[PDB]
């Protein structure tokens, strides 16, 4: 028998990476042992499932060691641990696992930088990260397992689980993206660049410098159909947090075109509805005198600093000549080296509904096809896999059901 | 030749809390070396002298290593460290540390809260802190170096300071403040420190956790202080208390006559806790323009934004006004005490300033008194100058200069 144990974080999701790395590198074990030092107190299902899809039937079993130095020294030699894993715990946890520990092999992921994880299994790219052997400090090569007894080609799949499902792929061979076409793009294609990041606009740093000094931001319409997501990444800072408020006449108009003919014009609305629906505005559909006339009202009310981003140059002009710190998004850079092709793919699904059947190729064999697939607020997309052995996104269905529930 | 031999971090922090939890536990080593994988591109500077005023000359050297297990294999072995802490690293350099290294003694601290740290050195209660030796895995014991060559008594330190002043002396014995039926100032005192709570504190958690604005009155930032910061920021969304232009012009009426009543300290106690909480952008104390008032500027932005605007007031026929106007209002009426922990150094840096304009309130060790502290306040600055009367135990005199350091390291 081949017995693995690993650490219990308050982030399962490490937790539940570390053992899907362990299961990608060849390791099969039949126990699977999680050692945490309180009680889970949030009942998590589905990774034996998911792990009888991926080949390994294996039991998970959770063993509360607790709290303290001394009593780790003690309960962690009990099992009779072959190969143990101790990336996703704490400092003392990963050590009081080198130390007496029965552990015949003790193993560590190592991830370039930390703060990229913590998210779904696969969006880091394989590359950046490797499972090392802390006892003789070797790269142990992955083997991904294939996937078994697939049931459903079609599947659910967030936007990290779309990147996450071209990076598991690419661990096969070549992964190449047909029908993307780009070339000359339209209207439409140009904000679906802007908002996967392939095109940016040379202000966006203003934003970044604007969000650093602790200012709040008011978006205009334009502003969330064409940064979209990534204006959660432009203003959030970790001193003052993300200080973009919630336009009520940017919501006006994006709900207008939402609620009626699904035409070119009306999937720019709908992607920005997505955006704001997802960035602010957890959870009141009045008129309002407009994005010029709110910054103002809130400038003269409060201390903070009220600047108003827009990329309508009339209305950021306007804007400039009443007093208020206006970010135009004018200048267009290309080229800016990293940028998320998942949203890019789930901006051309839907462009591509309403103008082609774009679909993802490994070693030139078509392997899934995607489609845009939306119901009120949820950024899915639905990709039917044409390939049994290659169904990742079922498993990453489950996974997102337990992130979710995290 | 004594080698002491610990990891480097982006926090600096954190390193320099272990080597000082090193020094309290009795090491006295001629030579201490940080290995990092990256350069430090941040200069630290004063530390040598700050071991100085602990009887420790030693040389401090920072050896960059570099990026990798492969990498960290050989270049550990250089050095012949006699102690090795591995707290402040980032696990590969703990384990390439425990691995391939010819260090006789390896030791980690131990802290049973993973998110108390990251602050300044004693911060942290030292019986919730605990240095063991991982190779047979005790605790070893704590003896704190006295202080050496120290020249002024009087010494400036913020709050949090103060509160590791107070913990480090408490490794020497039984810590008294030799300083009941509160007055009014004395009771926004009890409530800022955090032995004194409002009961509706909760319910700024829960706005807080729901992702909605907010705006405090006057009484808010005179009563609860600081730990509004904590009542409003989540992990979430972030620390959502929007800037009350009537708030900061109350407060900025009643800070500029000459004499210092009692009305004035609640005044310039809340502006204190104003200026420290938001307005980061904007500087200084000029030119607030007029306002209608907060139930006025919480419709306003009501009315503009889709956030759930919050108003948080003490004043009760304030808050039921703006409830009458629909605004959520949380209204701090009912009083909680005895709520287990709260902040020493907001304590008595509450007390300090009232009793300066109101006894002689002074920190004493197993019945002998050890410092006396006074009021002066500058901008924002919540400094108290305490004067220590034995020299043996002139601990601010080294958080002085931790606190400059944790300072440039965040700019």
């Amino acid at each position: 028998m081949l017995i693995l144990a690993t650490l219990g974080s308050d982030k399962s999701v490490t937790t539940i990476n570390a053992i899907l790395t362990e299961i990608f590198t060849g390791l099969n074990p039949n126990k699977i042992i999680i050692f945490r030092e309180d009680p889970q107190k949030k009942d998590i299902k589905g990774m034996e499932k998911a792990l009888e899809y991926l080949g390994v039937n294996t039991l998970i079993e959770e063993k509360v060691i607790g709290e303290g130095i001394k009593l780790w020294r003690e309960k962690i030699r009990n099992e009779e641990i072959d190969i143990f894993d101790i990336t996703p715990g704490r400092k003392y946890m990963a050590l009081s696992a080198t130390y007496y520990s029965r552990a015949e092999e003790i193993r560590y992921v190592y991830l370039k930088d930390e703060r990229e994880g913590y998210n779904i299994f696969g969006y880091v790219p394989f590359e950046q990260l490797k499972v090392i052997n802390v006892r003789i400090g070797d790269e142990i090569p992955y083997d991904p397992p294939l996937t078994q007894n697939v049931n459903e080609a079609e599947s659910l799949l967030d936007v990290d689980s779309l990147r996450a499902f071209i990076n598991i792929l690419g661990l096969h061979g070549k992964v190449e993206i047909n029908g993307i076409d780009l070339e000359n793009p339209d209207q439409v294609e140009e904000i679906c660049l802007f908002r996967s990041g392939k095109y940016k606009y040379e202000e966006e740093k203003d934003i970044i410098k604007e969000a650093e000094r602790g200012s709040l931001f008011l978006a205009d319409t334009n502003v969330y159909i064409r940064l979209g997501n990534r204006l959660r990444s432009l203003v959030y800072n970790r001193k003052y947090g993300f200080r973009l408020l919630s336009s009520k006449n940017t919501f006006n108009e994006l709900y207008n075109h939402t609620a009626q003919k699904i035409d070119e014009n009306k999937v720019k609305f709908i992607l920005g509805m997505l955006s704001y629906r997802s960035l602010h505005v957890p959870p009141r559909s009045s008129g309002d005198m407009g994005l010029i006339n709110e910054a103002l009202e809130i400038k003269k009310n409060v201390e903070d600093n009220v600047v108003l981003i827009t990329a309508d140059k009339a209305l950021g002009l306007t804007a400039q000549s009443k007093g208020l710190r206006t970010i135009i998004l004018s200048k267009v850079r290309k080229e800016i080296g990293e940028w998320d092709i998942g949203e890019l793919l789930f901006c051309l699904s839907f462009y591509n509904d309403y103008r082609r059947m774009i679909e993802i190729s490994l070693n030139g064999s078509k392997i899934a096809e995607l489609h845009s697939y939306y119901h009120l607020q949820e950024r899915r997309v639905k990709v039917r896999v044409v390939d049994k052995r290659y169904n990742y996104p079922k498993i990453l269905e489950i996974l997102s059901e337990i992130l979710a529930t995290a």
